[PDB]
């Protein structure tokens, strides 16, 4: 009676710019969980072992992330690209720096990381929300939870 | 002192249109869960196994979302009408055909239901969102969830 | 040695007529677990959380107890029609009132679709047993599990 | 190479108006919080247990949703102040009675408290989703959850 | 549309008799689990931690075991009567003896007692099972159990 | 050094009044937890759920307590009785009555008993805590879950 | 006073025959586990890790169903014999062939070897029922169990 | 034959100056659970993480630790005020500081508010061990559960 | 760039010897299988209970043993055969006997037959470790679990 | 209005007397866990497994005991020394034997170092209770697990 | 007393070589991850579902592996490099094609390159196990873990 | 029939060499462990909860390598001896200081002793690989496990 006599019924299309566009997200989620690995084996110094575990949490979130907006593209049809060469070729992020670093060095240096990766994700947020809310829904998660590790790992460099 | 001294505080009270829209919502995702179950027990052929398992996935996400949009009506002062007889006169859902099914057409037909059901809380969304952003989010999750599900399913009748 | 020589050894296939039984046993609990949603979203009144909660509970039975049997038609090549349409037009549980319903009402209305649904069960029971022992001894769990939550229910109702 | 070159970048930071909005909501959580374990305790009377039960679920997602608040403060470089004598002097809502209250007043009483606290959060709604659409979000949430809350207790006090 | 008219439909309801052989089996499961605490208090000697342990076991069956057939009386309108004085009036089972006993007596002791206990219930599953088969199947559990659990204790005391 | 060079070191046994004592408070254990399956069971009416299942909870607590009295007294080199007609003959607690009980009366009537069961501990209080201020600590334990209990139940039936 | 005065109670004895039936059952549960292993290493091609991981929750209920027949005889007082000679000696299930084989060929062999091993239980079924229903639950749950795998792995070479 | 034969059994009552003591631990508990957050949130620098984290888990304690306390209250028909203003109003805990905080003056600061804390406890202890015993061991549940705290966190300040 | 640019790398491929070698091990772990559950139904006497649960142990090991090494077989293309007929054809354990045996019987016995198995790992060791050390360090770990079962078995039986 | 306001609060330190019977306690309990463990690895004999697995909780509830003593001293101002020396120059426990050592030799040796331990507590007891009662709650929770403990293994040589 | 007085005992220290080996493994591990990854997101074809959840416990158990491998290293005083830019310029395996890719295409492809990384494994193994056995015993983890997964993923395309 | 005769196959046995090698590891690892608890209990300072936490994890993971290897030894017929008196007199460890200890100096002092205990381990390895793999393979995990904890520890203490 309401019921549609629609034999193929079409989901939503994401357009190629809605999924270029989750594509910087993800190539900066990428690197942020590979600079965040080797971040926590790196780290040294006075209070080693908390960073070493955050930075683990951060990594986490980081890949959970990164499946989140992966899987989101290929819901609406895009297609990701994950691999090493385009993530190192693309990513926005400041290279990490190789070798052991002090506790103070990664604070600073993770900050910074975090805080361009949720920048990409701020840039990209209005055009993503015009084309699809449910999709800056997940945006929104995202910037708030790598926020909240900005805050829990650059809290050990604050002097007050 | 800050304190409000009404001994009553009414809450937020959803539009007749607003409960309308949500009840659409409702019992799309009812048939699709009754549709998911059908699908789940009479899927015969290649891949078998998957895609039972993965219509009983879908058959727990519709099933909650279900609970969520008939609970926050509830939350609004609308009233849910989740009957069968409802259902099947108002769904806009097509009907789930007889007997048993291959996996490939199981595989088209569940992914152009999920496709209806999305379909619907896209078209009641910005006028949700307009009375109420919180609902909104709701269908965000909705959207988000079954769009995944969409993929999953569908992923099986994609070639190269 | 006492090995069978056969290549191709069939299994145990149920008569349509044991297929149809348990086909009105799926319907009312397909019935039942929509109904039971209902008046989970819709009771209102003294004791409103108990009943409530309650309400879940049944439908979680009433819901594993339609896969039970669903799944044992399956198992011996009978196929289950759990559709919208189909429920409507085959369930002999009596209607379902629309609107909000208070908790005194609900308790008895609830008593009543529940002791339909057992009903159905007694009623296919012999016939069942007769053909397939086993398929009874999943009837005995639904009956003993639903007349249990017809006793928790009714006895918010009962005065001594 | 698209890598950038800052080595201090910089966060998102909140408007002084922004951190005052969220102080807002925070100090009618926590008052909330402490209304509802007052509430817990000293609740009396016909479906005590419910009530008593009931409300612990209330504190404890009023509670959790301080924590999200306050956090989020932190992460926007805002300061959150939820120490008792702010609380008792800046929150909104009405005073919660001392003394054994019945189940029936009981619910009166924390629907208003409980609705008090959404106006609230619906009041900033808007300048807050202006600034940063991802703390709303979070607003989302709270006004869900805390919805669902009020008509799970109200509902035991309603007539027909 | 086969929906049935009657707003009062009535459950199953147990005869006297019937009622009197679950009340049969409750008070000798009731009496059961009391001597088997007993046992697991004040069993001593070779073997002690085995036995101690064993008779927990029986215990917690016991205890579900009477639980089971009390609701099972509960919900075909009958009324249990678990009472010390009516169990210590009623029950069947030999008297277990007071104080300190060796691991080999109580394991004599322990083993004749539950076949007291299934005694019972195999006495009355017929007349059980004639009126209600839902009911023998619970009875059926009880036997199996209980037996093995006389196999599991008995086999210490075993020759050959 | 400080080592002691005897060959067997006894452990501290209870006197024969001690032991009396600790049996005492077995014996109305065991009677509360008999009576609240009773209750349990038996109880119908308004709010039926919530104290069907918070005498399921005082029947939980009241048997580990029965085990954590029995158990010391094995400790201490007594010998417990929890033998259905010692229990009965022994117990100071009031009969609990037969048949169905409305939810108002088992209230009553199981808050009485409760606090017949706190009152024997409380009795034998100084003179256990007098011989070992161990054994006290358990008794503190008990007099704190058990009127826990008593509060949670007579609730109820309070007006205010 | 009921109590029996048998210091001697002696429990229920399975008669050769009865044991010979249940060891019947055992030998094709315990050979149905060992091909279910044998097809789940050596499966391979389309499909492959479906029939690979159903073939392993098989193996686990006739490792689970063994284990129930061969307690449940010493429980009745008879003696399993699960050895490997005595099982490849007396098996009524057709030899599982050598090698890797197709998944095609796997589901179709498998599905023989399960129909065969419940044609076992069926066959000797109403012998067991007639000396001790109690076992003949357990039969009905073996049944019941195993024509469950049957469809979860016949499913796949079942075309429309 | 020991049987009361009372109809109504009362509980054990708290005197004026017993329900006094407690309600002053309530309000220091409550108040030591608010000051924990607000620390919790706020405090910056050097060993965050491990402050940050200890916090909560002393939040937690405390939280836990007033629920004893006017749990207890109710048992002994004794009324708990856990209110904000009454909490700022009678609070012997000092102030807790405004704005962001370093971690080496949390440490300070939160050590001496939890001593304030435990010094409430002690001073109670005596006049609630004369009146109740069994109160008496939750409050030395509290002093050594808050006294571990209190050396947890303020080890990190420890110069030797 | 270090990039190889073959598009079909081979992977390490066993040996048949090696994969005869494994099956050697294979067979003897299935039976240790069958003849641990033999022991662990049939086990009867003194410390029953204690061997009855090792045995078990033992059993669960055995088979987790036995995928570990059909999976290795399988990951290097070798082809496991643990059906009936090749176990009982080509172990090198003992036979087991029938019926009922003593628990001082079941320790000799199964400890003998544990024995074996591992002296077969242990004669195949340095071939396998030649050929491929990763599937020694497998064999490792059965040996050290197996002599620890051995211990565990054997010490009821040790007299000092 | 009740505030305090010092800057700092101290805390509850222990007199040498109470460090040093604390001390007393911790070396007992470190030399019962390391005798323990060499009862576990050494015992053989009649009942080995479960003597084995009761020494392991034993051990576990030791350790345990040896943690909670241990930090109470560091919550109240003293110091530990738990160090492999101090313990066997200090401790009052009769030195265990080497080598392998029956089942009953292992019963009587345990049971008397358990007393040992149970009787160091008991004589330091009035002491630590008159300086601080919340320790001696601690106390009273090692003596009546050490005395259960005490109970569950000598009863294996009990003959009645 | 055999103590060493040495208050400087340093760790086992990795050569320049050993370093170097540990680093071309980890570099191919984190390469097959991100290819991983790829392949599960990208995946579309005949039994979709299958690979997709294959390829995710493959990318667990890599991302695991590079977990341990790095720390080794780490715990051996050398120094990983996980960034992409090292990862792209010195990962033996090759790349991964860009955009969807069939079931069978994934199938070949990923196998490939767990044969590829195995054999970077395989390659350095007796460098490794000359100067630390210990290490190479994580290797034999590794390598038993990837066939594996290889195993798992290519029997899908193997035909007969 | 492949079937072995002997009824008395006797296990593997170590050498005496072999068992004192074993032993040589046993006393350095229980002395690792009380070194361990005796750090945690007294370190204080800058960093304190996550060397307080660090060294429990140290404390755990040496406790169960000593059980490993005692019950290695028991396997092979070894009997070890963890005595307090026989590891003071003969661990390797350089004493552990007492009372309070700073968390620099705790970080050196610890990192010392568990490179002095990897160090025996290291010293026995290749004669307890001569003679058993299956053991070297234990020795391989101890060595990885201490490797991590000494890591984990001394990067605290690192400068750049
Ligand atoms: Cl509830
Ligand atoms: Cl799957
Ligand atoms: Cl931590
Ligand atoms: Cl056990
Ligand atoms: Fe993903
Ligand atoms: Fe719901
Ligand atoms: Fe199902
Ligand atoms: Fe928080
Ligand atoms: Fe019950
Ligand atoms: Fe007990
Ligand atoms: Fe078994
Ligand atoms: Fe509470
Ligand atoms: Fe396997
Ligand atoms: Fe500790
Ligand atoms: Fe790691
Ligand atoms: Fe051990
Ligand atoms: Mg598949
Ligand atoms: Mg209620
Ligand atoms: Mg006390
Ligand atoms: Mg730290
Ligand atoms: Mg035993």
């Amino acid at each position: 009676s309401a019921r549609r006599t629609e034999s193929d019924i079409q989901g939503f299309h994401a357009t190629p710019e809605f999924g270029g566009n989750l594509q910087k997200v993800l190539v900066d989620l990428i690197e942020l969980s590979l600079q965040g690995k080797q971040a926590h084996w790196n780290v040294v110094g006075s209070n080693f072992r908390d960073l070493h575990l955050q930075l683990d949490e951060l990594v986490d979130f980081a890949r959970e992330g990164s499946d989140t907006i992966a899987e989101r593209m290929r819901a609406l049809d895009a297609v990701p690209d994950g691999r090493s060469d385009t993530v190192a070729a693309t990513t926005t992020l400041p290279e990490f720096p190789a070798f052991e670093r002090s506790t103070a060095d990664v604070v600073d240096l993770i900050t910074t990381r975090i805080n361009a990766t949720v920048d990409t994700i701020r840039r990209v947020h209005d055009a993503v929300d015009a084309e699809d809310p449910s999709t800056a829904n997940l945006l929104h998660g995202l910037i708030d939870g790598l926020e909240k590790q900005a805050w829990l790992i650059r809290s050990e460099n604050r002097k007050v």
